[PDB]
């Protein structure tokens, strides 16, 4: 029918890492946190057939849904801890009133690690079919297919942590109060992956890394800024920081002092504060803080390429466009 829609998923903030908002599978729905994630393409849910990361999340029962279309099909996704498995299914799943009939995994096998400290259910890949496992077409396609949204468009919007909002998702365009000014857009190097060329990453006003280009993926899904071990293990040194088992850290007094960080988009040079990427937990001399960025290596075709995570997209607010095959940037509010 007439498309005009702009549909909007809030979202929780579970500590400026994990960025959450429901769904509802089957008739009648039954309702996953789920983290919607342009990195993946793949929608994805524990199983009631599942047997021990399962148990702390909301399963999937097939059997309390009329409007389930059985497929049984196998799925595996690799993920950097190992792999989440089940199998294929189908049913009509709800996203901000939108409602598409979609086929999604049933999950029987999840690592326990990260899982065991998820906060939330399952994931909503808001990637491309080219990038699907068993090339099932992904929930965004099916609606566009629908020709109900405003806009072949959807935006992102990731807050700092008191009974404030989130985050939030508008399908079919952007939220003028969660932004200022106008957005810059970039187009994507090709169609298939939200992914675009950086060409250069700043500390201060020198540019150290990135000097010859490099590639950028804007990850929804990921908590952090990430780079290849070899740039992060170079742009810690430059900061000052130091390396833990999971992160690297700064004392917690020295962290208001850290230089900023630039990423050279597009015709812009995107800045980020001390403020933006230290976890200011204290401003003690005798504790550490931890940074948001850390050194994530992303496996080809993908990979090699620096992740822009929630630590970006919460000084960003972020438009992904389907129509004209691009990324669009804007001061978050
Ligand atoms: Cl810190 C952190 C690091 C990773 C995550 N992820 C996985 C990343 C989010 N998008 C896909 C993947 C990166 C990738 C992109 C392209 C190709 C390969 C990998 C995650 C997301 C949801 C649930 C569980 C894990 C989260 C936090
Ligand atoms: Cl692929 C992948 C995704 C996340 C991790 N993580 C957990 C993430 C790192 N700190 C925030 C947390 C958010 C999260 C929690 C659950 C799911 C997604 C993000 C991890 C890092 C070091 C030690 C243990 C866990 C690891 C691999
Ligand atoms: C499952 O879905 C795939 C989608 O390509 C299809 O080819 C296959 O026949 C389906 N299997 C069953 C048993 O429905």
């Amino acid at each position: 029918t007439l498309g005009n829609t702009t549909s909007s998923v809030i979202l929780t903030n579970y500590m400026d890492t994990q960025y959450y908002g429901e769904i509802g599978i089957g008739t009648p729905p039954q309702t996953f946190k789920v983290v919607f994630d342009t990195g993946s393409s793949n929608v994805w849910v524990p199983s009631s057939k599942c047997s021990t990361a399962c148990v702390y999340h909301k399963l999937f029962d097939a059997s309390d849904s009329s409007s389930y279309k059985h497929n049984g099909t196998e799925l595996t996704l690799r993920y950097s801890t190992g792999t989440v498995s089940g199998f294929l299914s189908q049913d009509i799943i709800t996203v901000g009133g939108i409602t598409v009939t979609q086929m999604f995994g049933e999950v029987t096998e999840m690592p326990a690690l990260p899982f065991m400290l998820a906060e939330f259910d399952g994931v909503v890949g808001m990637g491309f079919i080219e990038q699907a496992i068993g090339r099932v077409t992904p929930i965004f396609d099916n609606i566009i297919s629908q020709g109900v949204l405003k806009e072949d468009v959807f935006s992102f919007y990731y807050n700092r942590d008191s009974q404030s909002l989130g985050g939030q998702i508008v399908l079919g365009g952007s939220d003028p109060q969660h932004y200022e000014g106008n957005f810059h857009y970039i187009n994507l190097i090709k169609t298939g992956v939200w992914q675009i060329q950086m060409k250069g990453v700043s500390v201060g006003s020198s540019t150290l890394l990135c000097e010859d280009g490099c590639l950028a993926l804007v990850d929804t899904g990921a908590s952090y800024i990430s780079g290849s071990t070899s740039s992060i293990e170079k742009l810690m040194e430059a900061l000052g920081a130091k390396k833990r088992l999971f992160d690297y850290v700064v004392k917690c007094n020295e962290g208001p002092t850290l230089p900023d960080i630039s990423f050279h988009l597009g015709g812009k040079e995107y800045t980020l504060t001390s403020a933006d990427y230290v976890f200011q937990e204290s401003y003690s001399s005798k504790k550490l803080c931890t940074l948001a960025i850390h050194a994530m290596d992303i496996p080809p075709p993908t990979g090699p390429t620096w992740a822009l995570g929630a630590t970006f997209i919460r000084k960003f607010y972020t438009e992904f466009d389907r129509r004209n095959n691009r990324i669009g940037f804007a001061l978050a509010r």
